[PDB]
């Protein structure tokens, strides 16, 4: 559990690494047949990694984990929530570049 | 199978149902979490049905169908696509009304 960017592996993970973490958490739902993803999902997670353990990125593949992209009534990809202590409290659809994002960031961390 | 609609299993299933089919295909991306789907999906299953074998209905659920996704370039949905002799001949995204299906569907026959 060293890193502060992973995918998640399960219903368990997802309770674990998101619902229950202790910091702040984006979410990133994607699929490896949406191209968009393709372009974020690296940005965000290089982003991720320089703020050292302020944020983490939790990485959920809707094919794999069809189940959790139901329950957060994902309807595209791209999406990216913003969590905190277990509720969704911000959310993006699509590509962002690196100053949106760095702002997504530094808005959910302080 | 006898059934002018139908799931997609597998890949072998895409080979013969609808690379190799000797009808017409429309073939309908779908996924468990979308909402216009359940319109969609429905409303073109029926019309294709009274056909009675002039098209036939391919119906994929993309979170199990990653590759097929892949392959014809589909990043939402619904995405359907009219398929003839192995290739695609045309395209619709989103939502589509009744006349708006009779005249794809038109096209797509004859």
């Amino acid at each position: 559990h060293g890193s502060t960017t992973f995918n998640i592996q399960d219903g368990p993970d997802f309770q674990d690494r998101v619902v229950n973490s202790e910091t702040p958490v984006v979410v990133d739902f994607h699929a490896q047949w949406c191209g968009p993803c393709k372009i974020l999902g690296p940005r965000l997670e290089k982003m991720v990694a320089k703020q050292h353990g302020k944020v983490v990125m939790a990485k959920v593949d809707i094919d794999d984990h069809t189940d959790l992209a139901i329950e957060y009534e994902v309807s595209a990809v791209p999406t990216v929530l913003a969590m905190k202590n277990g509720d969704v409290v911000d959310k993006f659809v699509g590509i962002k570049d690196e100053d949106q994002l760095e702002a997504f960031l530094k808005k959910l961390i302080g």
